[PDB]
């Protein structure tokens, strides 16, 4: 191989179920919670989390979306990417609510920073928490996940690839060199 599998299909499901239980334990229930996915894959994970939480607790948790594209300022291969928020769609008011941002992979933190800015443009949440499927390290901003599916040690020359059915017809997270 040129890649290694760091979360297989069963492990992604197990991670999400653990995250769902952790959100319930931390918030003592889900009363005023709202899940907001970052980018297409984060939006799909948020919907999966909302489905699990509904199975556990029998209350529906609303799910919204923040659409973001990351750009480099140059022609090089820097992880230092600058986010642009392209759109939002959250179906409920977030003021005085507990918003849980959902990110597929936490790396630099720069996408999560943009997500937080976008939320504050829309309302005044009492809290913003962060759930991530993979934390690969190498923060460039002082950002930490509240809920982590799997910690995956990485170097900056490695890339994480996330496949989910809804987007690839398969669920898998892999790591490659280069
Ligand atoms: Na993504």
């Amino acid at each position: 191989q040129e890649k290694a599998v760091v979360l297989d299909e069963q492990a992604i499901r197990r991670a999400l179920t653990r995250i769902a239980h952790e959100i319930i334990e931390r918030n003592k229930g889900v009363d005023n919670c709202v899940l907001v996915g970052i980018k297409t894959r984060g939006i799909y994970l948020a919907k999966r989390l909302a489905e699990r939480i509904e199975q556990i607790e029998g209350k529906p948790v609303p799910v919204g979306e923040i659409d973001i594209t990351l750009y480099r300022d140059d022609l090089t291969v820097t992880s230092n990417k600058e986010p642009l928020v392209k759109g939002t769609d959250i179906p409920v008011d977030i003021t005085d609510k507990k918003v849980i941002l959902v990110d597929d992979v936490l790396y630099t933190g720069r996408t999560v920073r943009a997500g937080m800015d976008a939320l504050m443009d829309l309302g005044r949440p009492s809290q913003i928490q962060l759930a991530v499927l993979v934390d690969r390290g190498h923060r460039e901003l002082p950002i930490r996940a509240d809920y982590v599916g799997k910690n995956v040690p990485t170097s900056k020359s490695e890339r994480i690839v996330v496949q989910l059915s809804e987007v690839d017809g398969q669920d898998r997270v892999s790591i490659y060199e280069k």
